[PDB]
């Protein structure tokens, strides 16, 4: 009702002048939040088929798009494209940067709707080589194909077949191998993962796992990509890579774990553990002091904060936020100098990674790799962590344990299945 009123305002814009010329125009329609919004559940209705929904990890900033004018296969792509309009520098391109941060799937959206803590803009952006005017007219056919909002159903599921890529064995030999080279000097720390295959009766509603995810997982950031009706990505982080406002850049070595405990007293005393063991505060200094490195080149005097303990649903994690000056606004900086994060990849990058590369017995994709958007004025991605694979009734679910000196099997195969039963119960 809200979004019917915004979407006839839509329509009159349409229908006013419009040159057949090329060019971009950008409509911004303000959206009334006297609420009743689940943006989610809307964009899930859709049966327009790149959808992406993205809120960031306060719970303040909120956003679903759909439609693309443009697709990026990466965001050196997309931000050169950006670059073009600098009078739009609010024009922001969404979705996944890989693993590998040189392929990414970002759309130029149709249709933004947005939100920032109490004020929502309902965006329609008009772009052609030739003809604003014939866009326009695309554009109505594409508002004339939204659709009612459907209530959002919970998951049943019951598995047809379960398969682990390492099982037991496989991640064994792995290990082994891994702390075989490290011993023999090089490398330090390699992040290994295991895939989990579960196959279903009849496909999955990926936007209804990403409504119980966020449900489960407050303070994350919440991420899902519908590349179209058969296949997504979805995950809960609570893992920035990186945020910049203009020239402001706000990264976080977000490294060390305890339990969390729902008594928030334990919960309080555990963190205080955390916070004063050496390990784990060693594991942290070791993360921060890499992102440094890795961005000392392009940056004024790295501002390192206080440690502190953030506390999550079954977990409690060290992190040390780390704030700076980039000598220039540019995101592929970012990206290219932050991902593979040394949480997600290990000791020297490259070693790691070419080791996940020869050993890793199944591609990671868009798992470990980022999520959220770009403009030139702004950006912020977060790491997609915590996150699946959706493909039919397939659900492709992801587990990591960092592997050192002097790290056991069995004990990284128990981390292992701890992680992904995190991700197991949104399928119930």
């Amino acid at each position: 009702q809200s979004l019917t009123t915004a979407l006839e305002n839509l329509l009159r814009h349409l229908s006013q002048e419009i040159p057949a010329t090329p060019g971009i125009r950008v409509i911004d329609i303000p959206f009334p939040l006297k609420d009743a919004f689940d943006a989610l559940s809307w964009l899930a209705s859709q049966q327009t088929y790149p959808q992406f929904y993205w809120q960031q990890r306060n719970g303040d900033e909120e956003a679903v798009v759909l439609g693309a004018i443009t697709r990026f296969t990466s965001l050196d792509q997309a931000q050169r494209f950006l670059r073009q309009h600098p009078e739009h520098a609010d024009l922001r391109i969404w979705g996944l940067n890989a693993f590998d941060p040189s392929q990414g799937n970002l759309l130029l959206p149709r249709l933004e709707w947005r939100r920032c803590g109490g004020k929502a803009t309902l965006r329609l952006t008009l772009f052609s080589e030739s003809s604003l005017q014939h866009d326009a007219i695309q554009a109505k056919e594409f508002i004339a194909t939204l659709v009612s909002i459907k209530p959002l159903p919970g998951l049943h599921l019951t598995t047809t077949r379960e398969q682990h890529w390492p099982d037991k064995t496989g991640w064994t030999q792995l290990i082994e191998l891994a702390t075989k080279t490290i011993a023999e000097g090089e490398l330090d720390k390699v992040v290994l993962a295991r895939a989990t295959d579960l196959h279903f009766a009849s496909p999955v509603n990926a936007a209804a796992m990403m409504a119980a995810s966020r449900r489960l997982n407050l303070n994350c950031y919440h991420f899902y990509m519908a590349f179209d009706g058969e296949n997504a990505f979805l995950g809960s982080s609570p893992e920035r890579l990186w945020r910049r406002r203009d020239k402001a850049l706000r990264t976080e070595a977000l490294a060390g774990t305890v339990a969390n405990n729902p008594d928030d007293k334990q919960a309080q005393q555990l963190g205080e553990w955390l916070m004063a063991d050496d390990k784990n505060q060693r594991e942290n200094m070791l993360v921060v002091e890499d992102i440094c490195q890795r961005l000392q080149a392009d940056t004024q005097t790295l501002d390192v904060l206080p440690p502190q303990v953030l506390r999550l649903r079954k977990v409690q994690h060290l992190r040390r936020c780390i704030w700076t000056s980039l000598n220039k606004a540019d995101d592929v900086i970012c990206l290219h100098q932050l991902q593979p994060t040394a949480a997600v990849a290990g000791l020297p990058r490259d070693l790691a990674r070419q080791f996940i590369a020869r050993h890793e017995p199944f591609t990671r994709e868009w798992y470990a790799g980022s999520a959220g958007y770009l403009s030139l004025q702004q950006s912020e991605f977060c790491v997609s962590l915590r996150s699946a694979k959706i493909s039919g009734n397939v659900v492709r679910l992801y587990a990591g344990a960092g592997i050192v000196r002097g790290s056991d099997p069995e004990q990284e195969w128990q981390e292992i299945d701890n992680k992904a039963a995190g991700l197991r119960t949104l399928l119930q």
